[PDB]
DNA sequence: CCTTTCCCCCTACCCGAAGGGTGGGGG
């Protein structure tokens, strides 16, 4: 079926061996947190599938001790991804969170620190209009191939899923590192 | 391209003395 090769893309995309599953109550607005290695979180694929037909959003991010350079972009529109593409900022994977509501997640490296990965978000927020609050180092994405309830229950797709590191990535963070260690002079 | 999804392990309390049986909670 196709909510398992949704998962199965995207977590060949993420490229992390182990990821938090973040499971929120539509109700309370409780974030229930599960770490999964990759095949663990195929393996429990149909509570997922349950969970979420209870009602439940199924939300998506690397493991804290994770090694990655992955940076989540939310709250996009085709002409945001189409200026990211052409500016060096292709997405590892797209996920259409609602009908025509995207968001992106951007490798900029194999690995990158959480002080990088932070300050590479806030700019990636600035530079395509995508939403401040969203833009941190742990910042939960959606999974695909699960319902969106909260909306107003329409499928979350996966659009693409290539997993290349961006263009722009090594130099995201040579920029990011020359930023960090900038603000970090200006100490007295 | 884009479906209509549907779990299981851990543990307080139980009788009635010693550990296994059972319900409820919760990831």
């Amino acid at each position: 079926d196709r909510t398992l090769q949704a998962i199965g893309r995207q977590l060949k995309a993420m490229g992390c061996e182990r990821f938090d599953i973040g499971v929120r109550d539509a109700t309370t607005g409780q974030m229930m947190n599960r770490e999964w290695s990759a095949a663990e979180v195929l393996q429990n694929t149909p509570w997922l599938k349950r969970m979420n037909a209870q009602g439940n959003d199924v939300y998506i991010r690397p493991a804290e001790q994770e090694r990655h350079g992955l940076v989540l972009v939310d709250d996009l529109s085709e002409f945001d991804l189409d200026d990211m593409k052409a500016e060096g900022r292709e997405p590892a994977l797209v996920v259409e969170t609602s009908p025509k509501n995207y968001q992106a997640w951007v490798k900029v490296a194999d690995a990158a620190g959480g002080e990088l990965r932070g300050q590479i978000a806030r700019t990636l927020a600035s530079e395509y209009d995508a939403d401040p609050a969203s833009a941190d180092s742990r910042h939960y994405g959606r999974l695909a191939g699960f319902t969106n309830r909260k909306d107003k229950q329409p499928w979350v797709l996966l659009r693409e899923s290539k997993g290349k590191t961006a263009t722009a990535g090594p130099a995201l963070v040579q920029q990011a590192g020359q930023q960090i260690e900038q603000a970090q002079r200006q100490q007295e």
